[PDB]
């Protein structure tokens, strides 16, 4: 309409009216999961993947709860209905909710659920999407996996927030993070690709499994084009032939220089325009669509 | 009305009616510190050091804002007045807010700034206390320095809710966790103090640099108990002569067991003892004391 | 099969009332020594190439080269199963650097102990648990790196693994699963790690005890076209995976019904750790590497 | 000079008929911690210090057992008298013993308890001891105090004899390990002091607490020569003016080389022998004396 | 008219005459990067696959300067011409020169660039290829791929000179080292590779990728024997049926001894033999040659 | 400008005719150590010490050789005349030299010797001394002890020239790095030192033992202001009171910003200035000096 609607504990309430508590665990301990899908040209893409992998965050999680997968769903295709747009970022979350008592114990609570639909959003202006960003490498790591497993999609992003800050005050457009034993993992958006006589590379360790990563894999298979999931040190980037970034917001992005290192040839390479060709061909197929009408 | 009262950027409202925004980044991004401070019997302890240490959380994060430290130390004891508490727990929390124009700049934010106060809290009930708590070891490590720092007291707490899962699951009180070199960092809550042959030890890194601590080693010096820290193992734990947590919920907390090792001698020990007597009783002066009620200047 | 086991030692048969480890043993008092483990089930040994080729891969990285010879050691295995009366049997075979020789130790020459410990098949768990799936932890010990005593030995420095069992049984759980220092999960002192994922079978690359059960499921899987591949697991990929069982020749495979207080979804025991368990019992119902006790 | 007595489960038997099972757990899976004391004219030297740090890893391995302290420095006087020695070294070690029920609980054992005594022994013949030994940094390093912690005594040490292994092939007299950050550690039988421009220093972590260690420190301090416990790399150890390594096996031992790197100035150092003639002095007192006689 | 003709910008100069400045950063600082193809009967073997990995180094240090790559092309022909080898080891180098005004700059300079020619190198003498060499693990570990990536040929090599120290105190024909998580990487000059079951097997990650290890897996596919990359670890070795190390420097070196372990089975092992044999026919064919003709 | 004088090998040569061959293994390899010490105002400062850490590098590599430790200070005092600097900035560098022989054995060598003398030199322009410098956190780490020590100043910085380059393209002055264990550690020219409460504290491991290190240490006690040497992660340094770094290079230079954090207060701070104000003094005094002309 003009406010954005939100889902937020079976209600439909305009953002200035809805409410998390400020004792929510959510909020003061980071204590949820979320995850985020797009509609474009009013179909919802891989709803089915994006909640498999939510329900995946909240099991290892522990934050098993009443309300069930279809109704999860509803929720989805409903609040993006409500909020009138075609062409939409939609983020659903779940968190461990407000104390029962003061004797709080984690497997007993009650959730909150909440669904936010916005505008579909690229991580790049057009002018980069056309010739490239430029990435650094952070000095920041992500996280061992026994710490707080890099395959949670989360709420507990500060990490991430002081890369940005990092990034911005560098004159960088993002950044990615190494592991501990140095090799490149991902940023906080997006996953990371790179192109090497004519093989397509992705860190295999260390990441979230992007949708849109598991997708692009898809892509190059019916393309013909091979594809490898390995270990990568900034070196094998620096000399790629090509480089890209994917995520939700946006697809695949084309990177032109990272840390100071040009990529070689002129970008996007051929293997990313391919790619990115067929990405968005494919959302204009019933393949994986939700729509938000039929 | 027995609802508690927070403020809220600049408000004192009830807490059914306080609202942090859906897309608060401190929600949503965890993007966010915070601190705790206490009060017993009429006066905040240790506020002024509580309040460094959140405003070093907050130039390590960049939170930068307009509330200067005796803004939050007026909202603070304001907000202790108008719940009508005398002792109290006080938490004290900034997010980078609700996003500002178009793309969002953490440089650039307006923050979301609360104060939640309620009764004061042990980490352990009155028998646990008295008989001392049993600790394990957790599965899941510290952060690295160079992912989260440790020193952050920060609202991403995810990975300490999870070890908590773990330690209910498994029959323990609480479970406290290692850094990567596999030495004793640490509980979610709390410090971890050894005693040997005489001698107190606290681990040296990958940690939260408590107030309770700090607080601890004072109290050591004053009672002439020596002290070090230093990097401990989990041998050193299981066969120290005693052991105890330490947090501003409670102060210290005897510890008669760790992942089923039976602390030796006596629980709570003699130096845990002399140590959480000694808190206690500078408590009840006005050390570093700023009362809730007449001005709140030392002098 | 009396109330008295049969041991081989040092080329002698006798009880294990009467069977004399020195107290100065460099097995003893050093841990210098390695061992493996084969079964008898109805009447065959099962993988007893296998076993002995690995037994004789840890001799070679421990430099515990010695004049008994594989022929021998396979003569020993049976007939000290064939001693003790057992068609059903867990059968340990064990080498160590022996008792000092010489005025210097020198690790390069030694007499070694040689010792077959014959014992009634068992199982990791009882019948209940075989049938509803265990309960494991992860341990807050990590496994031995690569670069200090590597985990492909299967040897007697296991005090690690028996501090990690009173933490497991303290916590109220079957057994625990370790980490190596990546925080990928590795194995159990016991046994190793399967999950299922979306039909798929993984089960971890690194930093284990190389099964030889391990090498039969992967070996089953594709003989019943289930795809499988070896990589690296974090716990959260054991937490959300469709099926969770471990494996052993003490026992098999061995439902997991949950892990860390995650129940792993669906029914445990699942369609493919079904499938994979009963071809494993098929096979050895078999004479597919098969030794029989009979020589017949 | 007949055949050694051996203290096992209460009973004094020659060595040839003390037993062993074959399925102790001390001997199939390592479970069990020792302690080595030596005497040196008729005086069993801090006794009372081994056994703390004996009942210290005791209590780690969760071995509590029946036998007390007072039991166990009766049978380790008793068992050197046993032998006819006026010098020795003395093996105590308790394992968790033969599996007690049907269930292998480690919670409920029944050890086994031994002394083993032999003459004293030192780590190097007269000439090394006169004029240093040629260490190595094995390729094996130290356990995390996360795995097997390096604080305890214990009989899980073929790690430690591959060491040796290698260092005999490479013509060395012994090896040091590195803990995984690079530091140097320790070796099997000893513990690392070095000293530069009048100080001494000793690695910190990621080692057995040594007695002889623990004296050095209180001899220094007793010499007035200044000491502190740090970390220290390789490089520490081939520029130092001093090395010595130390063990109830023979007291300190002066280190003349480490791989390839020959410690400049003479060996053994001013420092060094000082030390290693107080702690003798020391030895030849009553001081921290357990009489065999008396 | 008999000293080693080098190539140094521009100019062909006798080694004598040919000067580096004492004040070039790739003498002070080591900022240089380089490679090394050889000539076997008068053909230069894979020039252009060497001249591929030399300019992704160059594209990595940002070492990118004015000499296209068909000049270094045209210059490392040259100057083996000019040397009269027929077989040769021919050693390519660029630094980033002597600083290039007031403020030094690494993204602004001027190149030091040079080709020299050595007589063709064996890494052991006939006799030890024909029996095997013997290897230890070093004490000192590989570079992090964070710290100074492994994938850089490159002129900062002070870690393998004092490995080598150790190697000849030892007693050892080479040493091998580890990467931080104790798996086997590679040597100074060479990479390595083991055989078990039939198989061929070498490390995946933490080195710099041979041309010989890569001429070995082509050769083994053409041989139709199954090869695998992969972490090993050093019992991986031990117990392999077969050991061997490879370089531009020999090729193939079969390997008899690892750290005291000797390899089980007649060394050189068949796989060895069958992969040796198949490197020097095709050594001696035209295939991947450059020709050296007047 | 007259040419720089270089002594190689036992020669005094213009810098123009002073040669390294293309095959020196310090070249080749990088297989040579270094130090560097300072004149100002015709006096070296602290030579001794830094002879003694060159020779503690040498005896870690394996660099012995037969020019004694009174010809390398004759060397490097008589260079330094020959130039005719009253400020200076000393190299002295030992490599392994050419191959010797018929087969290289690093036991077994005949060493290149040189000293290179140029004008002092600060590590950043008048108004960046003066209000501070802006560093950033590399994403590259310092190498393991068990690597490439940190403790050898050796020839081997292709490592610290592409941290230059990121830090160049990411618009600050310089970059720290940080140990595998995430602690601050140095920087490629200089050491660490922050103030907190009245308290000096500087990384204790993985680094290059510095002589202005050693010396910022001697000053703060002389000056009775406490510090320790501990592990600090990034976190203690965007929190500091005060920080700056050291070297020889320009001795201490106040640090006004660390990746976007801005140190709290006025840039130098007061410790600062008074280490600083101490270190110069000391300099302008007999203390660790040698003169360059005879007495
Ligand atoms: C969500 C996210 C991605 C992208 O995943 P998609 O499923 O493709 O949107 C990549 N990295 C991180 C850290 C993320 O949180
Ligand atoms: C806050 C907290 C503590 C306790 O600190 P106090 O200042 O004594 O209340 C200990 N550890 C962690 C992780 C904490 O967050
Ligand atoms: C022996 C053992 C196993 C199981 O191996 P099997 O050959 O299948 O019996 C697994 N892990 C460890 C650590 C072991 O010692
Ligand atoms: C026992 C031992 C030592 C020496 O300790 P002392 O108490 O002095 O005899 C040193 N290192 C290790 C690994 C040891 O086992
Ligand atoms: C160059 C080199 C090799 C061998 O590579 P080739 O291309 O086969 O000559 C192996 N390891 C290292 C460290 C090297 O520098
Ligand atoms: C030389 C150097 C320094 C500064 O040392 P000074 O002796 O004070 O000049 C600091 N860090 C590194 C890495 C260096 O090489």
């Amino acid at each position: 309409s003009d406010e954005p609607i939100i889902y937020i504990n079976g209600d439909y309430l305009p953002l200035s009216q809805a409410r998390v508590s400020p004792v929510d665990q959510g909020f003061l301990l980071g204590d949820g999961v979320f995850d985020v899908v797009s509609a474009w040209k009013g179909n919802i893409f891989k709803l089915d993947a994006h909640l498999d992998r939510f329900f995946d965050s909240i099991q290892a999680a522990r934050l098993n709860h009443d309300m069930s997968r279809d109704a999860w769903k509803e929720a989805i295709i409903e609040t993006t209905r409500r909020n009138g747009l075609d062409d939409a970022s939609i983020r659903f979350i779940v968190t461990r909710g407000e104390p029962k008592g003061v004797v709080a114990d984690p497997r007993d609570f009650k959730p909150t659920c909440i669904v936010w639909v916005a505008p579909y959003i690229f991580l790049a202006d057009e002018e980069k999407r056309r010739n490239g960003i430029r990435l650094m490498i952070s000095a920041t790591r992500g996280f061992p996996a026994d710490t707080l497993d890099p395959r949670y999609k989360c709420l507990d992003r500060l990490h991430s927030q002081l890369i940005r800050l990092e990034a911005l005050e560098a004159g960088y457009d993002d950044a990615l993070w190494l592991d501990h034993s140095g090799h490149v993992s991902e940023s906080a958006a997006s996953n990371l690709f790179i192109v090497k006589n004519g093989v397509l590379y992705t860190p295999s360790a260390g990441i979230l499994r992007g949708i849109t990563r598991d997708t692009i894999l898809e892509l190059a298979t019916e393309l013909d084009i091979p594809w490898k999931e390995r270990q990568l040190s900034a070196f094998d980037v620096y000399i790629a032939d090509e480089v890209f970034t994917c995520s939700t917001a946006g697809g695949a992005l084309p990177v032109r220089e990272v840390a100071g290192r040009t990529i070689r040839g002129t970008t996007p390479g051929p293997i990313t325009q391919a790619i990115d060709n067929a990405y968005w061909a494919m959302r204009e197929t019933d393949r994986y669509a939700t729509p938000l009408s039929g």
